[PDB]
């Protein structure tokens, strides 16, 4: 287990190279995590299409990680989906980078597109010690 705080997650994401990764400032990543998972590292969402969204950034099992249950699996991050349910954000950050590297913007995250895009995302790191 673990539920992150806002500033604590920002610091961890910064340590892991996400600030301005492919032109997306740190607050975008924190905002995405807030609305995807509420900062809960063990968040899962089981979909009716046979796929599941895993962890703090709700990465989906059809394209990105292998859970052995999902039709059409591509496993483009080359990881078991269970690695995305850690208390350590390593695997989630590595896979998030790969998603963007593999031709996606942050629009890959529905919560980013609907709740973060266009907003003052710097608010999510304001006040934090980075």
């Amino acid at each position: 287990g673990k539920v992150f705080g806002r500033c604590e997650l920002a610091a961890a994401m910064k340590r892991h190279g996400l600030d301005n990764y492919r032109g997306y400032s740190l607050g975008n990543w924190v905002c995405a995590a807030k609305f995807e998972s509420n900062f809960n590292t063990q968040a899962t969402n089981r979909n009716t299409d046979g796929s599941t969204d895993y962890g703090i950034l709700q990465i989906n099992s059809r394209w990105w990680c292998n859970d052995g249950r999902t039709p059409g699996s591509r496993n483009l991050c080359n990881i078991p989906c269970s690695a995305l349910l850690s208390s350590d954000i390593t695997a989630s950050v590595n896979c998030a980078k790969k998603i963007v590297s593999d031709g996606n913007g942050m629009n890959a995250w529905v919560a980013w597109r609907n709740r973060c895009k266009g907003t003052d995302v710097q608010a999510w790191i304001r006040g934090c010690r980075l």
